């Protein structure tokens, strides 16, 4: 059996940790420029996500802990394709405190990024240790979009994710949008992606979506609005309970945030062993909190 046990960056704490955070808030709110003017927020959230995501359940390879992104085979996998931008984002974050491991660093820039655009407090863990380079997952464990709910269930499965957890963490897709070069995608989901909300959701419910051919040749699902949803969205709505659950979260904001916060910090936890000594999940302040 392969573990990964959480070991605290040496001498670290709380404090110490609130001060990464605060430098990629800080970061956050200045370079706001970024894809016409969304912003740094989705892509540190699609970062975390994308480096949890090659978890397997089965045998414990993959996961955040390693912080394998770093290494070629992961940083130029298909799937990965415009989370450079993340990562050169968070390059000057890592100089400033080279102390912090990658995968720590990975993860904490999506939790960052989460409640800076005004969604969920996401406790985090430290402890992810930098694992080397012949133990970076084989590209081919991200999810494709073109698929449906039954694809959808079965890839999260690997991740330990139950239906619940599935449809709160696709609402992180009301952030940002698809970018046609990177994924053979385009369109954002709605007016407000880049503040957290249950906009997926609503808009999922309530657009009146027209399945049409992309530039890129590829189905996707339009509306009017000028909006759009992945064929992996729009199975959200096809299969009757992951229709259940969007029409839950649709309905109660408070809700999808409070499953979000637990099922992403799950995602961003998995495969990594925390031992009864282990600090406290961390809740970091807001920049706003702190008069910052
Ligand atoms: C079936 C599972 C999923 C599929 C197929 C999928 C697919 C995609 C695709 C194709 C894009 C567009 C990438 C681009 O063109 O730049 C995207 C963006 C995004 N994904 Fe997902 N995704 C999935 C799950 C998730 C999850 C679980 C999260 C996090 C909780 C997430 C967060 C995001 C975010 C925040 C963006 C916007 C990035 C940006 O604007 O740069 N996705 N996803």
């Amino acid at each position: 059996t392969l573990v990964h046990v959480a070991s605290v960056e040496k001498g670290r704490s709380y404090e110490d940790f609130q001060k990464v955070y605060n430098a990629i808030a800080l970061k956050l709110r200045e370079d706001d420029e970024y894809d016409n003017y969304i912003g740094y927020g989705p892509v540190l959230v699609r970062l975390a996500w994308h480096i949890s995501g090659t978890w397997d359940k089965h045998d414990n390879t993959g996961g955040s802990y390693g912080g394998t992104y770093r290494f070629k085979k992961e940083f130029n996998d298909p799937s990965n394709a415009g989370l450079q931008n993340g990562f050169k984002f968070l390059e000057p974050i890592h100089k400033e405190f080279p102390w912090i491991s990658s995968g720590d660093l990975f993860s904490l820039g999506g939790v960052t990024a989460v409640q800076e655009m005004q969604g969920p407090k996401i406790p985090w863990r430290c402890g992810r240790v930098d694992t080397p380079e012949d133990t970076t997952p084989d590209n081919g464990r991200l999810p494709d979009a073109d698929k449906d709910a039954g694809y959808v269930r079965t890839f999260f499965q690997r991740l330990n994710m139950n239906d619940r957890e599935v449809v709160a963490l696709m609402g992180a897709h009301a952030l940002g949008k698809t970018h046609l070069k990177n994924s053979g995608y385009e369109g954002p989901g709605g007016a407000a992606n880049n503040v957290f909300t249950n906009e997926f959701y609503l808009n999922l419910l309530n657009e009146d979506w027209k399945l049409e051919k992309n530039d890129a040749n590829n189905e996707q699902w339009d509306s009017k609005s000028g909006y759009m949803m992945l064929p992996t969205d729009y199975s959200l709505i096809q299969d009757p309970k992951y229709l259940s659950i969007v029409k839950e979260y649709a309905n109660d904001q408070d809700k999808f945030f409070k499953d979000f916060s637990k099922a992403f910090e799950k995602l961003l936890e998995n495969g990594i062993t925390f031992p009864k000594d282990a600090p406290s999940p961390f809740i970091f302040k807001t920049l706003e909190e702190q008069g910052l």
